[PDB]
Order: structure tokens, then C-alpha cells, then sequence
């Protein structure tokens, strides 16, 4: 599923992710944006062998069993193509976990690169939330 950026904004706000750890709606959206274009599809590989799945990218090195990569961990208990379904709730609840670990959202490289320092309120403007 391609999200449109209203639709998945609202998605996210239902599943608690709205402040969620002080990080205000529009952060998430422009995460998932410039991770995965707002595809719960894509995939991409890392150079270490582990692989990052669907709209938050989320990388199987520690939260999710691919059967692929050895040595890793499974933090959030699930199989990684579990991250790849239209029905984005595991996806967030995996996110929440990720962003409690100490480091906040500066797990998503491209949250850092794109998105702190912004201004990411646009990403939920015009939207009905
Ligand atoms: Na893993």
C-alpha cells in the first residue's frame, strides 16, 4: 500500500504516535516520507547484511526476525515481513519501542538528515486530524 500523506497522518495520530515521546505528528510523516516514499512495501539492504522493511524502515539487525540475518536480534518479536502489510499497526507499535530506547528518533538516519531542525508541522498541513 502506497498511503497518501493526510491518510497516513490520520492512521498514525489513532495509533498513539501523535506526541508520542514528544515527537509531534509531523515528524513521523516526514520519517516515513523520506524513508520509504510512503510505501508499506519497500525493503532496502544494509551493508552488514540486515535489511530495513516498510514505511518506517525498521531494520532486522535488532527488531525483526528475517530468517536472514544471523547474529541479530528480535526486539519487537516479529517476522520482518510483518512490517511489509498494508495494516501499518505493527509497524507503530515496533516504532514506539524503537524511539523508547534512549535514543528518540535519531534512529532514523534520514529523520536526522531531512527532517530534524525543519519545519515538519507542513507535513500535516491541510490535513483534517
Ligand atoms: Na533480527
Amino acid at each position: 500500500k502506497v498511503f497518501g500523506r493526510c491518510e497516513l497522518a490520520a492512521a498514525m495520530k489513532r495509533h498513539g504516535l501523535d506526541n508520542y515521546r514528544g515527537y509531534s505528528l509531523g515528524n513521523w510523516v516526514c520519517a516515513a516520507k523520506f524513508e520509504s516514499n510512503f510505501n508499506t512495501q519497500a525493503t532496502n539492504r544494509n551493508t552488514d547484511g540486515s535489511t530495513d522493511y516498510g514505511i518506517l524502515q525498521i531494520n532486522s539487525r535488532w527488531w525483526c526476525n528475517d530468517g536472514r540475518t544471523p547474529g541479530s536480534r528480535n526486539l519487537c518479536n516479529i517476522p520482518c515481513s510483518a512490517l511489509l502489510s498494508s495494516d501499518i499497526t505493527a509497524s507503530v507499535n515496533c516504532a514506539k519501542k524503537i524511539v523508547s530506547d534512549g535514543n528518540g528518533m535519531n534512529a532514523w538516519v534520514a529523520w536526522r538528515n531531512r527532517c530534524k531542525g525543519t519545519d515538519v508541522q507542513a507535513w500535516i498541513r491541510g490535513c483534517r486530524l
